[PDB]
């Protein structure tokens, strides 16, 4: 019937095409490496939330490469935390990395908003700074902490994308508070939608690198066995073996984890959907209900 | 204490600010923090006196500076897995601190400099890092990486001092040079002494990393083609202490620290002749003494 992607691009289609030009000092490796790693989900809500207010601005398009070039810049510099081959890649994708940060800035700079190089400075700390703590974690299974990781991180970016997008356009505090809390929803939908594809082959992924995500944290809970509570032990302690891994998973599915992680979602989205409530229905409005809709109904 | 009181003392105060301004991550923050440890914030609070007071613009565009300067230091030691994932994520911080400190002094072009550098420098480690691919020994090779490194960072503080006391474009202009000079004495003085004994310490040292330093890069230039081998090992990547050794000596027997301790002071006269635009005082007094520092090291 209705063509969601069209309910969600048509709209900014234009605009859509200036991020992505202007998304893309001279160097043989400089070029290679950039140039090389060169859907877009953050900068189409950057967009979408701009035109609830005003007209997209060229502060808004950097805002968005900004944001969107601080994201690719910590997704290059995790890679690397994770024989003479192994050395090699990782000198220079540290030094891209930095490239892309330092261009992030400059992006960041060139919308000349005080604000917007504030909130994505601010972020890029932010950023910095946990990861740097989970490396350095010292002691040890709520969601409490699970979620506040996510809004530490993935949901911070989102919204961030958001609350840029409307500081671009110069609207009130409220209306900035408004579109940071939007994109935080959002982010949160995304980001516990991810945690779930990895309890499927398309697998367990997060476990190997000692991560007990939404589904896994509630079977735990609500059942207790001490046999599960045993293998997460091991999954955190990174003890936990490739096959113990498939079993958690499979105990976790068993156990009502996924169904609970998508009424989680579910009720999230529900937070963003009344949040949207204040505006007045428009095409912008529209749009952003498909862009949630087509994002928590992805698998 | 000499050369240092007549640097120090017109900046005493501002001195003890930017430090205050300076001060289980902290933990292994302020651990790498010493193992790497103020030439630089010294050249900033002088050349913003030079111009008038100190502003909190002023500290702010120091401590950005040095941060970034600290960040790309803890980023080059990447050069198993623990002290890899270590650095770079250290690294990132201190370089997120450092746009943070940009951005606080509320100056755009300020900003605009710091976050320029900090690409520029990235690149710079790129051209450095294709470097060794090429076969050269050209200085033209050597300075550009001076001037997009070192140099690039003396002159951003110097460059920031004045746009933080809100001067005009010619002093700004005329910082941002003055700055370029001092970091290319700098860079080329510290080259020098990877070529003599430090009184555990490996001559050489650069060598050893794969890269031929202006001394060397002369006598190659104005000469014994087994030299050149030995040259082409250490950029291909492969030589022994004792190659490096002999080279050395080569270099030190076919005139190249002199040229070198030469070419530092034709730099240090454009910089010296740069200040005689500027009323005599403390703080150019101060300067001068500085760039004889820099230079006597």
């Amino acid at each position: 019937s209705l063509d969601s992607i069209s309910l969600i691009k048509t709209p900014i289609e234009a605009e859509l095409e200036d991020f992505k030009a202007l998304f893309d000092d001279s160097n043989a490796l400089l070029d290679s490496v950039i140039t090389h790693i060169r859907k877009m989900m953050r900068p189409i809500l950057v967009l979408l939330v701009a035109r609830l207010y005003g007209a997209v601005t060229p502060a808004t398009l950097h805002a968005a490469v900004s944001l969107e070039l601080l994201h690719t810049a910590s997704l290059v510099h995790d890679d690397v935390v994770d024989s003479v081959n192994a050395i090699f890649n990782n000198k220079v994708s540290v030094l891209a990395g930095d490239y892309l940060l330092a261009t992030s800035l400059v992006h960041a700079e060139q919308t000349n908003n005080y604000e917007i190089i504030r909130l994505v400075s601010s972020l890029g700390q932010k950023l910095a700074e946990g990861e740097l703590l989970q490396l350095s974690n010292v002691s040890n299974f709520s969601e409490e902490v699970y979620f506040d990781v996510i809004r530490k991180k993935t949901a911070a970016l989102f919204a961030a994308c958001a609350e840029a997008a409307a500081l671009s356009v110069q609207v009130g505090e409220e209306e900035v508070a408004f579109a940071r809390l939007l994109g935080e929803y959002i982010g949160i939908c995304f980001q516990i939608k991810d945690d779930i594809f990895d309890y499927f082959d398309s697998t367990g992924n997060d476990m190997l690198e000692g991560k007990l995500t939404l589904p896994a944290l509630y079977a735990l809970n609500t059942t207790k066995d001490a046999w599960a509570e045993q293998i997460a032990f091991k999954v955190k302690e990174g003890t936990a073996t490739p096959d113990e891994i498939v079993r958690l998973i499979e105990f976790t599915k068993d156990n009502g984890g996924i169904e609970y992680a998508c009424r989680t979602i579910e009720q999230y989205k529900k937070k963003a959907f009344d949040l949207l409530a204040a505006l007045p229905d428009s095409n912008i409005c529209l749009a952003l209900r498909t862009y949630l809709d087509y994002v928590v109904a992805r698998e």
